[PDB]
């Protein structure tokens, strides 16, 4: 078992309210089972990666006190890393390793395309069509049909590469200094760590993603990227975070949190994914 406790972050603070059950599918509930400590922070997605970031503190705060442990240890999905980020560079003495699954770290493609279309930017109808009807797809499967198709895109809106840049330019601890590199696997006494997948294979070998409506829409959303390697949200290069564990997963963004409710491509186990993680931190005094 790990010495610092593990916290899980993402964004949508109303998903497990709206959806029914967990963002991280299993995840937590695996992690106790091999004895570890396990918390949830799930931030709020419609602003940006440092309100996001001061969010996690004052939960970090509060969790440090009532487990008295002196660290965390944070496993952050998408917008997670970010807020993750910002507070192993704000308050290092408070947090024992950053571990990144496909976080949007250098700025998500299709948010910039959404901004593109957003403000009619010369997009052909034929594309928004599709984007906006991928967008619709997982937002509707998720949500059980209810409420609004477009409005959820609001997270986009910090995911952007200019605004991700900019968070960079504040935040640079641990990011890759070539494109496609690693980063350094310990900045200022704090553990960085990514992985990280990318959609692969034609659809009718994906197994349990047959059954989930949200894999064809990351794959429609996948084919508007410039960097091939992509999971329908953030390209491969742009995951990279500290030290690479592994990022060739057949995955697309959600599989990677074992979504929709476990359906996943080609009986990959991606909970074994954070369990054998949480050996790895607990083999490194984690
Ligand atoms: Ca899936």
């Amino acid at each position: 078992s790990t010495k610092y406790p593990i916290v899980l972050v993402h964004g949508l603070a109303g998903f497990n309210e709206i959806v029914g059950f967990p963002y991280f599918y299993g995840i937590a509930d695996a992690l106790r089972q091999d004895g570890h400590q396990v918390f949830t922070a799930s931030l709020s997605a419609f602003n940006s990666n440092e309100v996001r970031g001061k969010q996690l503190w004052q939960f970090v705060q509060t969790l440090l006190q009532e487990t008295q442990a002196k660290k965390v240890n944070f496993i952050g999905h998408s917008q997670g890393p970010l807020a993750c980020r910002y507070v192993a560079a704000n308050y290092p003495d408070s947090v024992a390793s950053v571990t990144s699954i496909n976080g949007v770290n250098h700025g998500s493609e299709i948010a910039d395309l959404y901004r593109r279309v957003m403000r009619k930017d010369s997009i052909p109808e034929y594309i928004v069509g599709k984007v906006l009807n991928a967008f619709g797809t997982i937002i509707s499967t998720f949500s059980g049909h209810r409420g609004d198709p477009q409005d959820a895109i609001a997270a986009l809106e910090s995911l952007t590469t200019e605004q991700v840049t900019e968070f960079n330019n504040k935040y640079p601890q641990a990011l890759p200094k070539t494109p496609g590199g690693e980063g350094d696997e310990i900045v200022n006494g704090v553990h960085y760590y990514c992985f990280g997948s990318y959609i692969q294979g034609l659809i009718a070998g994906e197994k349990g993603n047959l059954l989930d409506p949200t894999h064809a829409a990351m794959r429609v959303l996948n084919t508007f990227f410039t960097e091939k390697q992509n999971d329908g949200l953030v390209g491969r290069s742009s995951m990279r975070l500290g030290k690479l564990i592994k990022d060739d997963y057949a995955q697309d963004h959600i599989d990677m949190v074992n979504q929709v409710a476990g359906l996943v491509g080609y009986n990959e186990d991606i909970v074994a994914i954070y369990t054998q993680h949480a050996k790895y931190l607990a083999s490194k005094q984690l």
